[PDB]
Parts: C-alpha cells; structure tokens; sequence
C-alpha cells in the first residue's frame, strides 16, 4: 500500500473524481475543505505505481509548499528523504541533488522555473504535475511557463490543477484552460448529492442587540452632523450621496479627488476640503462609537477638543460650535454616570454567564475584528467574575501563543478573546461555544470550512448585531 488510504478514509466523491482525472488533464474545482490535495495524492499514487517515478506539486507560497510536503510525508509510505520540498533556499546543487533522488517533490513555481531554465532539472520523468491554486496560471505567472515546458518534454504527461474557482471571466477561464492544456473539468458543490453526506450543518445563531436610548441618540446626532458635512461634497459630485451610510473608502476618494485637482491647478474645490476633514472626523467618531463604545468616543471627542483649543484644526472648531455635538457631549457624560459603554458587552456578559452556569467547565471563544475591542472585552470580563484571557497575533504589542492556547485547552481560563489571528483556537478540543462580537469574515469562513472537514467544530456559535447598524446590513448582504 503506497498511499495510506486507510488513514484518510477517502470519501465517495474523492474516489469518483480520482478515477476520472486519473488519465486526463483536469481541473478539479471544489470548495476549500473537501480534500483537493487528498484527491491529488490519490492520483499521485496511481501515477507512481503505473508509470515513471516523479510527482511534482507546485504551490504559490512557501508555507504552503512546506505544509503540503509534510502531508505527503505523513500519508505516503515512501522513504522520508524521497519526499522533497524545494522552497529555493537550498544550495543550487542540493536542489538538483534532492530533485535527483526525490520520488515526490513539492515546490514553489518560482524556483522550479529558474532551475528549469538553467537546465539543472528536467521534468521528463514527471508522471504528474499538480498546480495548487491553478487559477493563478494566467498571464505572466511561472505556472504558465512550467506548464509549457512539461507539455513538450514529458514522457507520460498528466496535468491536474486544483482550485476553488478557475476564474470569473470566460476569457480568464479560457486562458488557464489553454495554458494548462485542460481537457476536462470536474466540479462539485457543497450540495452535490455526491458531497452532501460529508457536509455538517453549522447553524450560526444571529442575535440582535437593541440600542439603549443614550447610545441611540448620541449616534443619531453624530450621523446627522456627518450628513451635513457630506452634503456639500455630494452637491459637487465628489460622491454619490450625503448618506452617513456611505463607505469610508468613498469619502477618502472625495478627498484625494480635491487634492489631485489642486495639483492640476484648480483650487475651486478648495473650500470643500474643510467639510471633507469634518466628515473624516465625524465618520471616525461614529466608527469608535459602534466598534468600541461611548468611552472610546468620549476619549476621541476630548482629544478632538484639544485640537480645537490649540486653534490649529478649523474642522475641530466647527464641530464643537454645533449644538448637536454639544447635546452629544452632555449625553456622553450622562452615560458615564450610569456606566453605559456598549450594548453588546452587556449581552456578551449575559450569554457567557448563562453558559458558565450550565457548565462552569465551559471553553468559549469570543471573536472580534479589532484589537482594541478585544482588549476592552478581556478587561470587562475579568472585571466581572470571569476568567478571560486575550489572544492576539504579535505585530505591535509569537510562542507564548502556543503557551496560552495550551492553557485554554487544559482548563486554565474559560474565555479566549481573540482577533482574526486567533482562529487556531478552533482546533482546541471540546470548545463549547464561540461568540462573534461582530461578524469576523476570516473566522466565520474558518468555521464554514471545518464543516467540510472533520476538524474540531464549536458546540454552538452566536453572532452579535446592533439593531439597525452595519451589523444587520452585513447579515443580509450575506446571501
């Protein structure tokens, strides 16, 4: 038994596909998590036992090359030194030395191209090439060249391209199909009768948090001011509408547009630069209010008040002379008076409470897009009677990661609060529940994918949303 099929329990669709693409240049299109690489290895085994003795898998990044290389070593019953990884960091000689004895080789297209031109290696004995992320086999990419070489100098050629999508454009698809000499495409959806039996229902529980009067009001005032700040920009045509709902990106555009016009020698739309600055500030204020809460807003309004007194920023001045900003500032104090910072925190505490109550042994993960929010959540939870610990990915304020993660696993603390980077915590056994402070794309994606594999999955997951705020829109927008 060359491939340890006994350890991977190939599924029906995996089997079927392997059988068809076994002797035809194919494109295997499956949503991530369904085993494309595994199917590849199944095919790789068929080639190594019937034809020559060289299988080559290419991958975009180096971490991907290493990863695949390891999986092959784990599932293949072949001498460990015959499974080589060419990241292109070895001595130009060793690479040729490795390629020499290798029976399976995983490398980046970059390096394989070089040594291919230089004449150090020849893909004539390669009974199979697998292009991971084959869709990037367009234009200039090293894939296209390698594909061409292989196509002409290979004894028994077989091209297998793996991808979650070959392209979005007919032209784009045609380019890769032709570049890789694709004779056939095997597609599958999470719903193919072929795959369904292997896909887990997820059930994300979307819970809508209502907004307390003060929060609601402060927000309305801030929005209304933003509207007025945008009206003039819109009436000029610098943006589609003066709606406080427009994307931040659209207002930044309105700004640089005015700049590129002064660089040309216009200077008419000069006065509008004032409103653009107020917009940016008001927009940021709303952003803090929604993303973090009243306290973050208060802090910013203050730091913004120093800019007004310093007499430097005309924008900051104008914003304070507005009766609305005034009433906002009064409510903002009225808030601290009752300890109101953000509705989600209250709801978060509540659900985490009832969870630890039904099982104080609970292991729960809280996700958030922002580090600041993560920090405020940890404190607010430890401030209550809860054992919470922050989990972020070293960039500003490494290995402790593994340490803390192990603690989470053993039962040290009950709550792991992390940003996108902490999605590896989902690989910890028996994690009872994860709750998204806001929807966090990468993590929601991770969970979605795990449902396709048999990897650890949370017992239940809750997504929180602020009634009538971007949160809601994102729920819908997502169909």
């Amino acid at each position: 038994m060359v491939l340890r099929r006994d350890l991977i329990q190939p599924r029906i669709y995996q089997e079927v596909i392997y059988a068809k693409c076994k002797e035809t240049n194919c494109l295997i299109v499956l949503p991530t998590g369904l085993g494309k690489t595994l199917i590849a290895m199944m095919i790789a085994e068929y080639r190594l036992t019937k034809y020559g003795g060289k299988v080559l898998m290419l991958a975009p990044t180096k971490p991907l090359v290493l990863q695949h290389a390891e999986s092959f070593r784990r599932l293949f019953n072949l001498p460990p030194e015959k499974i080589v990884a060419l990241t292109g960091e070895k001595s130009p000689e060793e690479r040729s030395k490795a390629w020499a004895r290798a029976k399976v080789i995983v490398a980046t297209p970059q390096t394989i191209e070089n040594d291919l031109l230089a004449g150090r290696i020849s893909l004539e004995d390669v009974s199979l090439i697998v292009f991971d992320e084959a869709h990037r086999a367009v234009g200039n990419y090293a894939y296209v060249f390698i594909a061409r070489e292989y196509k002409r100098q290979a004894k028994n050629p077989l091209v297998i391209g793996l991808t979650a999508s070959p392209g979005s454009t007919p032209e784009k698809i045609m380019e890769v199909i032709n570049n890789l000499g694709i004779e056939h495409i095997e597609y599958r959806s999470e719903n193919s009768p072929d795959v369904r039996p292997y896909v887990k229902g997820i059930r994300f529980e979307w819970v809508r948090v209502d907004l307390p009067e003060i929060y609601k009001e402060v927000r309305k005032l801030l929005r209304e001011m933003l509207r007025d700040a945008l009206k003039p920009l819109a009436e000029t045509g610098l943006l589609e509408s003066s709606s406080p709902d427009i994307p931040k990106k659209e207002v930044l555009r309105a700004g640089q547009i005015i700049n590129e016009e002064m660089a040309k020698g216009n200077h008419d739309l000069r006065g509008l630069l004032l409103y653009h600055a107020m917009a940016l500030k008001l927009h940021h204020a709303i952003e803090l209010l929604e993303t973090q809460g009243l306290s973050a807003l208060r802090a910013y309004i203050k730091k913004l008040y120093e800019e007004a007194k310093a007499g430097s920023t005309k924008a900051s001045k104008e914003i304070f002379s507005d009766k609305r900003m005034k009433k906002a500032i009064s409510l903002l104090v009225q808030a601290k008076e009752i300890g109101l910072d953000h509705p989600k925190m209250d709801k978060l505490k509540e659900i985490i409470r009832e969870q630890l109550q039904r099982k104080q042994n609970s292991k729960i993960i809280v996700f958030t897009n922002y580090r600041e929010t993560a920090k405020k959540i940890v404190n607010e939870l430890v401030k209550d009677g809860i054992k919470a610990k922050r989990f972020v990915g070293q960039a500003s304020k490494q290995r402790e990661q593994k340490l803390i993660l192990d603690e989470f696993a053993r039962g040290e603390f009950n709550v792991l609060v992390a940003t996108s980077v902490g999605e590896e915590g989902l690989d910890v056994p028996e994690v009872d529940l994860v709750v998204f402070y806001e929807p966090v794309p990468s993590a929601i994606r991770s969970i979605q994918r795990r449902g396709r594999t048999g990897r650890h999955m949370p017992g239940r997951v809750i997504i929180l949303m602020a009634k009538g705020t971007r949160d809601e829109a994102y729920y819908w927008s997502s169909r």
